[PDB]
């Protein structure tokens, strides 16, 4: 079992944050939150660096290139935005959306941004350009997460209409839909590509084999039947599931035996997002309105 322990506390946002990223080098912490800002914050001492500002709304996701020098926001403003991290600068404006924007994500190349909305489309933009390149009719009711696979093939969508979808990122194709049909509120591909990871509002995380339509895993035991909570695959040390979760604790589960193996509590709020730094074991959390800090943990294993 791992031992993570709180480090640091964060605060600074002044409304509910709304998630949480580790960059890919390792070095800073994004958030972004429904104040309207992206804080950027150092990922081993969590001292604050900068605030990057623009967005008319609030905002529900942030996203790093490979490269960890740009980021991009999802906003209820019904725009994403492309920054430059050094000088917090906004690069470009994407627009097309009619609704809020709810998550996003760069593939692994960073040449192309993901997004989803509560319009019940998933777009697929040119970074270089700003440029709407696909829109996808890929649901019925609001897109939850977007992701890309580990070589940017393919993309996985969820959403509150209960589906996954995966989806050929070349042509736009439906490549497959996973179809009782609870609400999809998160939706990531694993470490290996061959699986995925879904959060349903039926306080349930499912590890699916997408290809073979098989349910592998399932982990429960924490609360999740309101927001749309990350999880991740914790790849540092022991193979874990790290999730937030609505009893205002993070929970962490063994990946192949299911059992909870460890509860962080400290948080005074939803722990409505969670990260894994991607080389040390290292854990930041985040939490809604009454708490609205952001907590970094370290575990030796
Ligand atoms: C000894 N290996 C396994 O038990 C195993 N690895 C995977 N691959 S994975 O989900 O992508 C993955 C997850 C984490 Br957390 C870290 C890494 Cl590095 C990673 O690759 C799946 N499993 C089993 C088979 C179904 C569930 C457990």
């Amino acid at each position: 079992k791992p031992n993570y322990a709180l480090k640091f506390t964060l605060a600074g946002h002044t409304k509910a944050v709304s998630s949480v990223k580790f960059s890919p080098n390792g070095e800073w912490l994004a958030s972004s939150s429904a104040d309207k800002l992206i804080k950027i914050w150092g990922a081993y001492d969590g001292k604050f660096e900068k605030t990057i500002s623009g967005h008319k709304l609030g905002i529900s996701d942030v996203a790093w290139s490979s490269d960890s020098n740009l980021l991009v926001s999802a906003s209820d403003d019904k725009t994403l935005k492309i920054w430059d991290v050094s000088s917090g600068k906004c690069l470009k404006t994407l627009k097309g959306h009619s609704n809020y924007v709810f998550c996003c994500n760069f593939n692994p190349q960073s040449n192309l941004i993901v997004s989803g909305s509560f319009d019940e489309s998933v777009r697929i933009w040119d970074v270089k350009t700003g440029k709407c390149l696909k829109t996808l009719p890929a649901h019925s009711d609001p897109v939850s997460a977007v992701h890309f696979n580990r070589d940017g093939s393919l993309i996985v969508s969820s959403s509150y209409d209960g589906l996954c979808r995966i989806w050929d990122t070349a042509s736009g194709q439906c490549l497959k839909t996973l179809i009782d049909n609870p609400p999809v509120s998160f939706v990531k591909f694993s470490p290996n590509g061959k699986y995925i990871l879904a959060a349903t509002l039926d306080n349930t995380l499912k590890l699916w084999d997408y290809s073979k339509g098989k349910c592998l895993k399932t982990y429960t035991g924490h609360k999740n039947e309101k927001y749309c909570i990350f999880a991740n695959f914790s790849v540092t040390g022991g193979k874990w599931i790290v999730s937030g979760s609505e009893d205002n604790l993070v929970y962490i589960w063994n990946l192949q035996t299911k059992e909870i193996v460890q509860k962080l509590q400290g948080h005074t709020d939803v722990v409505i997002s969670t990260a894994c730094h991607p080389t040390e074991n290292i854990i930041a959390s985040a939490a809604l309105e009454n708490d609205k800090t952001i907590k970094l943990w370290k575990s030796d294993c």
